[PDB]
């Protein structure tokens, strides 16, 4: 209820933007909205980050940059290269977590074997 710009400004200027958003969520803060939801059939591979939407029946698909805290905050990505894994791609979010795609991508890691989210889609 505070608004996306209010939350994103708070996280953007924090020394640790990821910790700012995680602590905000843990405090009961309403997730960031206005992520770009994709029209899909839910018959996809269910892999986490894809060239085209790949949601299975347990997922929703979103535009990648819209679900990236660093993209949404207009700040550098936290790696030497400043590379973004999500920009220009589509991200599959478990339906149970799809009320907060930005928090989900921030908190989770892609399985290097099967390419699905560890602890969710991944069955390795
Ligand atoms: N995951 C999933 C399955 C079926 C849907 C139907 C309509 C909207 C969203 C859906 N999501
Ligand atoms: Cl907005
Ligand atoms: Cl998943
Ligand atoms: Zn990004
Ligand atoms: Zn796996």
């Amino acid at each position: 209820t505070m608004g996306n710009s209010t939350v994103l400004s708070f996280c953007a200027f924090a020394v640790d933007a990821a910790k700012a958003y995680k602590d905000y969520l843990a405090s009961g803060g309403q997730p960031i909205t206005n992520c770009v939801k994709m029209l899909c059939t839910h018959t996809g591979t269910g892999q986490a980050i894809t060239v085209t939407p790949e949601a299975n029946m347990d997922q929703e698909s979103f535009g990648g940059a819209s679900c990236c805290l660093y993209c949404r905050c207009h700040i550098d990505h936290p790696n030497p290269k400043g590379f973004c894994d999500l920009k220009g791609k589509y991200v599959q979010i478990p339906t149970t977590c799809a009320n907060d795609p930005v928090g989900f991508t921030l908190k989770n890691t892609v399985c290097t074997v099967c390419g699905m989210w560890k602890g969710y889609g991944c069955s390795c």
